[PDB]
């Protein structure tokens, strides 16, 4: 898959499991429209979000429902969710891995782009 | 100052200067309405975005224009911007400091919440 | 393997490859002694550092030669290296993954402990 | 103040108070020699660790006792401490700010280097 998502819990030191993830693509009128979604596996990963044919150039937004994740663990969260917005470009073969590291009042997100 | 934003450059190890910042508040119709904007100073900090009187309860979005920052220095970043969304003042007024650490392909954001 | 290491470059957005990694164990006299070492693969990972029998409880230090990594890319680094010190405990099955995200003047390290 | 250390709590979103900090300088025999120590205040900052006159060239180690911090609040952390090692003043005197963001199983450290 050209687009992969991996979430980690910095508090417990483990993958963040069963975390809802929504992907959106920016439409011609600048509104966001559903593209893909799913929940992280037991490894904190979410694969098979899309395919090469479907994944065309453009601006994409990846939304991670961190709020629910924390509520579920009985921990008070600051953010409503963790957003990641980027432009997918066909500069040769490219796989996109959006890595997110979570804490109740802080999160880190990194993009690993490999060929 | 109830809402402050601080940005650092992780590559250079210095304050990220002139970083444009846009704040939005979710309207009673679920669309993002402009609330305030500014640019970081030489210390990488942005003060005076709003006031206690005007900073009411609500869901806020702090948009840091990271892309313009990196492009402004010959670098082609991954993210379009960094957006921090959170509910504020739902337990009474608080002072919020939104910190962001920037790298071309990665960013970190922390929120420091204290009382007045 | 009970101990794994993964390094990412936050500047280029890819795994940090061919990065030297040294593991040490704290001896009875508090000095650090060689335990294991290697260089990250093309995936930015370093496996097979040790085995269950060898990996006993105690205090371990994982040293990542980030300085060389940056020098090699013609980029000026701040830190001499990135250290990670922790206590390995036999609280039931445990695999240790030390994740490091690198930037010239900043680094993040997370420990993913799974069963 | 040529060397300052700031620590934040990523779980709570507040300054990490009373965090013990030990600084060492590599001696001409490759062993770590005590240079200075202190604890973070209520703002999570530690000032006055050393002076311009005493902070000479060298390889320094800043040891932040994260474990004691987390244990002091009923939490069993992963790391023993966070150690920041770096060469300082090799291009003339600079002001260094070592920042650290703490979580029970993870930490981030950034170095801000500026001129006087």
């Amino acid at each position: 898959c050209p687009l992969m998502v991996k979430v980690l819990d910095a508090v417990r030191g483990s993958p963040a499991i069963n975390v809802a993830v929504h992907v959106f693509r920016k439409a011609a009128d600048d509104t966001w429209e559903p593209f893909a979604s799913g929940k992280t596996s037991e490894s904190g990963e979410l694969h098979g979000l899309t395919t090469e044919e479907e994944f065309v150039e453009g601006i994409y937004k990846v939304e991670i429902d961190t709020k629910s994740y924390w509520k579920a663990l009985g921990i008070s969260p600051f953010h409503e969710h963790a957003e990641v917005v980027f432009t997918a470009n066909d500069s040769g073969p490219r796989r996109y891995t959006i890595a997110a590291l979570l804490s109740p009042h802080s999160y880190s997100t990194t993009a690993v782009v490999t060929n």
